């Protein structure tokens, strides 16, 4: 079925980030409560249509580890994308509330985003480009899934910041980068939700005891292009994961890891095995189930 803005009805917010907003709406003809993303575009009739007929290629991305996609119009002003409702929210909200993640449910996150990554090229050749806390977003049936990927080549065109960039180096610095800058913003997220705070700049061994202003724009990125990049901090957790982010995290690209041996990566291995209630611990920490 064809959707059509006034067959929708607000519930609530989800929230908003650097321009549109989303809302947990009902689509009155379905019964189906769904996530509308609006985008606000003062842009041109004619290439607004081109990028309703991208994302008709989210219909085919299908996987447990994406946003299920229901469809894409242009109303009055704006562009909306209607997904699945995830009813935990993004990793970033759960953070949050839950001060850190421990290590064996971010073993679970990170499968879900390799998974997910590998998905998306292999099946679409197409990168994320924008990996991040607020990207992952989780449910009360313990699945973990990436939206807000780059789909629409149009779409990205027509939005082309804020005060915490999880891009690479490499992309930081020019045009000159692709699929492996995906892996660094997924291995400073995964230090982020591990530690509970932007890992930029790094803690001193006296904030690292309590734990276990802002930096400016131009600060900030000279730190991420210039100086080492950031470390799980050591005994608290694994080797194995303390690896695993250590091969993300390196400035070079080229010699970064890529999807292929993540994938094999001891860490990954590891928590492929465990027994770990993600559902359970989800709804424990935010209040759901
Ligand atoms: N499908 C969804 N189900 C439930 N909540 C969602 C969904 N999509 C987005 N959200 C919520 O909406 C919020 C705003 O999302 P949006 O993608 O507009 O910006 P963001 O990713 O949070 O931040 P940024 O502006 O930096 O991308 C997210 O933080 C998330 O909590
Ligand atoms: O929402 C995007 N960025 O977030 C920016 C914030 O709202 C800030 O204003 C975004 O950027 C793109 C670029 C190209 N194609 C698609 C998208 C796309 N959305 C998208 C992709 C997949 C699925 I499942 C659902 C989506 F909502
Ligand atoms: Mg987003």
């Amino acid at each position: 079925m064809e959707l059509k803005d006034d067959d929708f009805e607000k519930i609530s917010e989800l929230g908003a980030g650097n321009g549109g907003v989303v809302f947990k709406v009902s689509h009155k003809p379905s019964g189906l409560v769904m996530a509308r993303k609006l985008i606000h575009l003062e842009i041109k009739p004619a290439i607004r249509n081109q990028i309703i007929r991208e994302l008709q290629v989210l219909h085919e991305c299908n996987s447990p580890y994406i946003v299920g996609f229901y469809g894409a119009f242009y109303s009055d002003g704006e562009i909306s994308i209607c997904m699945e409702h995830m009813d935990g929210g993004s990793l970033d909200q759960v953070l949050k509330k839950a001060g850190r993640i421990p290590e064996q449910i971010l073993g679970k996150v990170s499968i879900a985003v390799i998974k997910g990554l590998t998905y998306l090229r292999e099946k679409h050749k197409i990168m994320h480009r924008d990996v991040k806390p607020s990207n992952i977003l989780v449910n009360s049936r313990g699945e973990i899934k990436l939206c807000d990927f780059g789909v629409s080549g149009q779409l990205i065109d027509s939005m082309a910041v804020g005060t915490r960039s999880y891009m690479s180096p490499e992309r930081l610095q020019g045009t000159h980068y692709s699929v492996q800058s995906d892996i660094w913003s997924m291995g400073l997220s995964l230090v982020e939700m591990a530690v509970g705070r932007y890992p930029i700049p790094p803690p001193d061994a006296k904030e690292l005891e309590l734990m276990f202003p802002p930096m400016a724009i131009f600060e900030l990125l000279d730190y991420i292009v210039n100086e080492p990049p950031p470390k799980l901090p050591s005994g608290v957790f694994s080797l194995e994961f303390q690896d695993f982010v250590n091969k993300c995290l390196i400035k070079n690209p080229a010699e970064r890891a890529d999807l292929k041996q993540l994938m094999v990566h001891a860490f990954i291995k590891r928590s492929d095995a465990e027994e770990v209630d993600f559902a359970g611990w989800l709804c424990s920490t935010i209040g759901l189930n």
